[PDB]
């Protein structure tokens, strides 16, 4: 996989964010994770964590997987990096997201994320508390 440039337009919630990619505004949905909706338990904390991450970053990057790059709602599907750290992974590692929506052929970082989930679960963090 390859990291590509993007810039932040606006934080949205734990697992979606608005970025400019190839010069065009798009909403990205983070691959392989599910954060709680803002209205649910840990939703506000997931949103806050994801917002801090992308707002503090000097460099945002988008990494597509091998399969579909847009979902049925026209959201981009990608792994999002903030100053080299994967947002998808960081949410999971903090117990603010579950590994989820693992579809065949867009699952390159599955085992990396499951390893983070296991560690979050072990330390009983947030969702796992
Ligand atoms: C993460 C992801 C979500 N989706 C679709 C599945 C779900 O369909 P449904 O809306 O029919 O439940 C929805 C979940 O996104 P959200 O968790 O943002 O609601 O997005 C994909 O198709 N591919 C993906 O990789
Ligand atoms: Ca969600």
């Amino acid at each position: 996989l390859h990291k590509e440039p993007a810039t932040l337009i606006k934080a949205i919630d734990g697992d979606t964010v608005k970025l400019m990619y190839k010069g065009q505004p798009m909403t990205f949905r983070l691959l392989l994770v599910d954060t709680p909706e803002f209205n649910e338990k840990y939703g506000p904390e997931a949103s806050a964590f994801a917002k801090k991450m992308v707002e503090n970053a000097k460099k945002i990057e988008v990494e597509f997987d091998k399969g579909q790059r847009t979902d049925k709602y026209g959201r981009g599907l990608a792994y999002i990096y903030a100053d080299g750290k994967m947002v998808n992974e960081a949410l999971v590692r903090q117990g603010l997201a579950k590994v989820a929506y693992v579809y065949k052929g867009n699952n390159t970082h599955e085992q990396l994320l499951r390893k983070a989930e296991a560690q979050a679960k072990k330390e009983k963090l947030n969702i796992w508390s």
